[PDB]
Protein backbone atom coordinates (compact mmCIF):
# COMPACT_ATOMS: atom_id res chain seq x y z
CA UNK A 1 0.00 0.00 0.00
CA UNK A 2 0.60 3.54 -0.86
CA UNK A 3 1.38 5.95 2.40
CA UNK A 4 -1.11 9.19 2.81
CA UNK A 5 1.89 10.79 3.52
CA UNK A 6 3.45 10.15 -0.22
CA UNK A 7 0.36 10.72 -1.39
CA UNK A 8 -0.20 14.01 0.02
CA UNK A 9 3.15 15.09 -1.13
CA UNK A 10 2.15 14.39 -4.43
CA UNK A 11 -0.86 16.43 -4.35
CA UNK A 12 1.07 19.18 -3.23
CA UNK A 13 3.96 18.67 -5.75
CA UNK A 14 1.27 18.83 -8.41
CA UNK A 15 -0.19 21.88 -7.41
CA UNK A 16 3.01 23.23 -7.37
CA UNK A 17 4.04 21.97 -10.49
CA UNK A 18 0.92 23.77 -12.13
CA UNK A 19 1.93 27.00 -10.27
CA UNK A 20 5.63 26.80 -11.87
CA UNK A 21 4.64 25.97 -15.32
CA UNK A 22 6.71 22.66 -14.97
CA UNK A 23 5.16 20.38 -17.50
CA UNK A 24 7.77 17.54 -16.77
CA UNK A 25 7.40 17.82 -12.91
CA UNK A 26 3.98 17.02 -13.45
CA UNK A 27 4.23 14.28 -16.01
CA UNK A 28 6.54 12.77 -13.99
CA UNK A 29 3.52 12.22 -11.06
CA UNK A 30 1.88 9.87 -13.41
CA UNK A 31 2.97 6.02 -14.35
CA UNK A 32 3.47 5.17 -18.16
CA UNK A 33 0.19 3.98 -18.38
CA UNK A 34 -1.83 6.43 -16.77
CA UNK A 35 -5.14 8.14 -17.74
CA UNK A 36 -6.77 11.52 -17.53
CA UNK A 37 -10.39 11.96 -17.15
CA UNK A 38 -10.71 16.03 -16.79
CA UNK A 39 -13.36 16.36 -16.75
CA UNK A 40 -15.17 13.76 -15.37
CA UNK A 41 -17.60 12.45 -18.45
CA UNK A 42 -15.42 13.57 -20.73
CA UNK A 43 -13.08 10.33 -23.11
CA UNK A 44 -10.03 9.53 -20.92
CA UNK A 45 -6.28 10.05 -22.40
CA UNK A 46 -3.81 7.48 -21.32
CA UNK A 47 -0.29 6.90 -21.66
CA UNK A 48 2.75 9.51 -21.27
CA UNK A 49 2.04 11.50 -24.62
CA UNK A 50 -1.17 12.20 -24.62
CA UNK A 51 -1.09 13.02 -20.66
CA UNK A 52 1.89 15.17 -21.24
CA UNK A 53 0.15 16.99 -24.42
CA UNK A 54 -3.38 17.07 -21.97
CA UNK A 55 -1.00 19.27 -19.69
CA UNK A 56 1.38 21.40 -21.85
CA UNK A 57 -2.31 22.52 -23.60
CA UNK A 58 -3.25 23.15 -19.75
CA UNK A 59 -0.49 25.26 -19.79
CA UNK A 60 -0.90 27.79 -22.42
CA UNK A 61 -1.94 30.75 -19.84
CA UNK A 62 -0.30 31.12 -16.53
CA UNK A 63 -2.25 29.51 -13.35
CA UNK A 64 -2.65 29.78 -10.37
CA UNK A 65 -4.07 26.93 -8.24
CA UNK A 66 -4.77 26.59 -4.90
CA UNK A 67 -5.23 23.39 -2.58
CA UNK A 68 -8.45 24.75 -0.60
CA UNK A 69 -8.33 21.87 2.10
CA UNK A 70 -6.60 18.89 3.69
CA UNK A 71 -5.93 16.27 1.75
CA UNK A 72 -7.94 13.36 1.94
CA UNK A 73 -6.20 9.86 1.78
CA UNK A 74 -7.18 6.32 2.18
CA UNK A 75 -6.05 2.92 0.64
CA UNK A 76 -4.11 3.63 -3.01
CA UNK A 77 -6.36 6.82 -3.02
CA UNK A 78 -6.95 10.32 -2.13
CA UNK A 79 -8.46 12.94 -3.41
CA UNK A 80 -8.65 17.28 -2.63
CA UNK A 81 -10.72 20.26 -3.41
CA UNK A 82 -8.78 23.18 -4.98
CA UNK A 83 -9.20 26.34 -7.70
CA UNK A 84 -7.75 26.82 -10.75
CA UNK A 85 -7.50 30.62 -11.40
CA UNK A 86 -6.87 31.95 -14.93
CA UNK A 87 -7.20 35.36 -17.02
CA UNK A 88 -7.88 35.31 -20.92
CA UNK A 89 -8.64 38.49 -22.85
CA UNK A 90 -9.36 40.11 -19.90
CA UNK A 91 -11.70 37.86 -18.32
CA UNK A 92 -10.89 36.14 -15.21
CA UNK A 93 -12.15 32.64 -14.48
CA UNK A 94 -12.24 30.45 -11.06
CA UNK A 95 -12.56 27.07 -11.75
CA UNK A 96 -13.28 25.01 -8.52
CA UNK A 97 -13.05 21.08 -8.85
CA UNK A 98 -12.80 18.22 -6.69
CA UNK A 99 -9.94 15.85 -8.45
CA UNK A 100 -9.24 11.70 -7.20
CA UNK A 101 -6.09 10.28 -7.64
CA UNK A 102 -5.44 6.42 -7.56
CA UNK A 103 -1.80 5.09 -7.21
CA UNK A 104 0.14 2.20 -8.51
CA UNK A 105 2.07 -0.06 -5.99
CA UNK A 106 4.99 2.00 -7.47
CA UNK A 107 3.64 5.53 -5.97
CA UNK A 108 2.94 6.56 -9.19
CA UNK A 109 -0.36 8.03 -10.31
CA UNK A 110 -2.23 5.71 -12.73
CA UNK A 111 -5.37 7.53 -12.96
CA UNK A 112 -7.24 11.21 -12.15
CA UNK A 113 -10.41 12.14 -12.87
CA UNK A 114 -11.44 15.84 -12.53
CA UNK A 115 -15.05 16.23 -11.04
CA UNK A 116 -16.68 19.37 -12.17
CA UNK A 117 -19.33 20.84 -13.65
CA UNK A 118 -20.29 24.62 -15.38
CA UNK A 119 -21.64 25.51 -11.40
CA UNK A 120 -18.02 25.20 -10.40
CA UNK A 121 -16.74 27.64 -12.62
CA UNK A 122 -16.85 31.03 -11.29
CA UNK A 123 -15.60 34.97 -12.05
CA UNK A 124 -12.48 36.52 -10.78
CA UNK B 1 -27.96 12.68 -17.98
CA UNK B 2 -29.03 13.83 -14.49
CA UNK B 3 -29.14 17.52 -13.62
CA UNK B 4 -25.96 18.81 -11.71
CA UNK B 5 -29.18 20.58 -10.21
CA UNK B 6 -31.03 17.34 -8.94
CA UNK B 7 -28.02 15.93 -8.05
CA UNK B 8 -26.90 18.65 -5.69
CA UNK B 9 -30.73 18.42 -4.54
CA UNK B 10 -30.03 15.05 -3.40
CA UNK B 11 -26.51 15.75 -1.87
CA UNK B 12 -28.48 18.24 0.42
CA UNK B 13 -31.12 15.80 1.04
CA UNK B 14 -28.24 13.31 2.16
CA UNK B 15 -26.93 16.16 4.57
CA UNK B 16 -30.14 16.87 5.79
CA UNK B 17 -31.30 13.18 6.46
CA UNK B 18 -28.40 12.79 8.02
CA UNK B 19 -28.31 15.62 10.46
CA UNK B 20 -32.52 14.53 11.07
CA UNK B 21 -31.61 10.92 12.21
CA UNK B 22 -34.05 10.01 9.40
CA UNK B 23 -32.89 6.54 7.93
CA UNK B 24 -35.78 5.76 5.82
CA UNK B 25 -35.18 9.42 3.85
CA UNK B 26 -31.39 8.69 3.60
CA UNK B 27 -32.28 5.21 1.63
CA UNK B 28 -35.08 6.25 -0.08
CA UNK B 29 -31.93 7.93 -2.56
CA UNK B 30 -30.32 5.26 -3.70
CA UNK B 31 -31.18 2.05 -6.24
CA UNK B 32 -32.33 -0.43 -4.89
CA UNK B 33 -29.11 -1.99 -6.37
CA UNK B 34 -26.68 0.63 -4.70
CA UNK B 35 -23.34 0.33 -3.46
CA UNK B 36 -21.71 1.44 -0.33
CA UNK B 37 -18.02 2.06 -0.19
CA UNK B 38 -16.91 3.10 3.46
CA UNK B 39 -13.89 3.64 4.14
CA UNK B 40 -12.72 3.87 0.68
CA UNK B 41 -10.66 0.52 0.64
CA UNK B 42 -13.15 -1.18 2.82
CA UNK B 43 -15.56 -4.51 1.16
CA UNK B 44 -18.01 -2.71 -0.60
CA UNK B 45 -21.89 -2.84 0.76
CA UNK B 46 -24.37 -3.83 -1.98
CA UNK B 47 -28.04 -4.13 -1.95
CA UNK B 48 -31.46 -2.05 0.00
CA UNK B 49 -30.67 -4.65 3.21
CA UNK B 50 -26.99 -3.99 3.31
CA UNK B 51 -27.77 0.19 2.76
CA UNK B 52 -29.69 0.24 5.35
CA UNK B 53 -28.08 -1.43 7.56
CA UNK B 54 -24.68 0.37 7.60
CA UNK B 55 -27.07 3.38 7.85
CA UNK B 56 -28.63 2.52 10.97
CA UNK B 57 -25.09 1.99 12.28
CA UNK B 58 -23.76 5.63 11.36
CA UNK B 59 -27.42 6.77 13.24
CA UNK B 60 -26.37 4.85 16.58
CA UNK B 61 -25.17 8.40 17.65
CA UNK B 62 -26.40 11.84 16.45
CA UNK B 63 -24.34 13.30 14.30
CA UNK B 64 -23.91 17.13 13.07
CA UNK B 65 -22.89 17.00 9.34
CA UNK B 66 -22.41 20.17 7.50
CA UNK B 67 -21.53 20.61 3.45
CA UNK B 68 -17.94 22.91 3.60
CA UNK B 69 -17.70 23.50 0.19
CA UNK B 70 -20.02 24.20 -3.07
CA UNK B 71 -20.71 20.36 -4.44
CA UNK B 72 -19.34 19.36 -7.84
CA UNK B 73 -21.59 17.54 -10.10
CA UNK B 74 -21.04 16.60 -13.47
CA UNK B 75 -22.46 14.03 -16.12
CA UNK B 76 -23.66 11.48 -13.62
CA UNK B 77 -21.74 11.87 -10.48
CA UNK B 78 -21.19 14.79 -7.14
CA UNK B 79 -18.25 14.94 -4.93
CA UNK B 80 -18.69 16.58 -1.84
CA UNK B 81 -16.93 18.28 1.05
CA UNK B 82 -18.03 18.09 4.30
CA UNK B 83 -17.69 17.39 8.32
CA UNK B 84 -19.69 15.18 10.30
CA UNK B 85 -19.51 14.88 14.40
CA UNK B 86 -20.11 12.93 16.78
CA UNK B 87 -19.60 12.96 20.59
CA UNK B 88 -19.84 9.50 22.63
CA UNK B 89 -18.93 9.72 26.51
CA UNK B 90 -17.78 13.68 26.31
CA UNK B 91 -15.71 12.53 23.99
CA UNK B 92 -15.73 14.69 20.39
CA UNK B 93 -14.63 12.88 16.97
CA UNK B 94 -14.71 15.42 13.95
CA UNK B 95 -14.05 13.69 10.09
CA UNK B 96 -13.80 15.58 7.26
CA UNK B 97 -14.55 12.95 4.09
CA UNK B 98 -15.17 13.61 0.46
CA UNK B 99 -17.63 11.40 -0.69
CA UNK B 100 -18.31 10.61 -4.38
CA UNK B 101 -21.78 9.93 -5.39
CA UNK B 102 -22.54 8.24 -9.02
CA UNK B 103 -26.52 8.59 -10.20
CA UNK B 104 -28.55 6.31 -12.06
CA UNK B 105 -30.82 7.49 -15.36
CA UNK B 106 -34.19 7.37 -12.70
CA UNK B 107 -31.87 10.16 -10.65
CA UNK B 108 -31.26 7.40 -7.72
CA UNK B 109 -27.57 7.22 -6.14
CA UNK B 110 -25.88 3.50 -7.52
CA UNK B 111 -23.11 4.16 -5.78
CA UNK B 112 -21.11 6.09 -2.93
CA UNK B 113 -17.62 5.91 -2.14
CA UNK B 114 -16.56 8.17 1.19
CA UNK B 115 -12.72 9.07 1.02
CA UNK B 116 -11.12 10.01 4.00
CA UNK B 117 -8.42 8.59 6.69
CA UNK B 118 -7.09 8.65 10.46
CA UNK B 119 -5.32 11.85 9.31
CA UNK B 120 -8.65 13.25 8.35
CA UNK B 121 -10.37 12.40 11.86
CA UNK B 122 -10.09 14.72 15.06
CA UNK B 123 -11.32 12.93 17.98
CA UNK B 124 -10.72 14.80 21.82
C1 LIG C 1 -20.31 7.43 6.37
C2 LIG C 1 -20.33 8.97 6.45
C3 LIG C 1 -18.93 9.50 6.06
C4 LIG C 1 -17.84 9.15 7.10
C5 LIG C 1 -18.45 8.91 8.49
C6 LIG C 1 -19.90 9.08 8.86
C7 LIG C 1 -20.38 8.85 10.18
C8 LIG C 1 -19.52 8.45 11.19
C9 LIG C 1 -18.14 8.27 10.93
C10 LIG C 1 -17.25 7.85 11.91
C11 LIG C 1 -15.89 7.68 11.62
O1 LIG C 1 -15.03 7.23 12.56
C12 LIG C 1 -15.38 7.91 10.35
C13 LIG C 1 -16.23 8.30 9.33
C14 LIG C 1 -17.57 8.50 9.59
C15 LIG C 1 -20.83 9.51 7.80
C16 LIG C 1 -22.27 9.02 7.91
C17 LIG C 1 -22.78 9.29 6.45
C18 LIG C 1 -21.52 9.35 5.60
O2 LIG C 1 -21.43 9.65 4.40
Amino acid sequence: MNTPEHMTAVVQRYVAALNAGDLDGIVALFADDATVEDPVGSEPRSGTAAIREFYANSLKLPLAVELTQEVRAVANEAAFAFTVSFEYQGRKTVVAPINHFRFNGAGKVVSMRALFGEKNIHAG
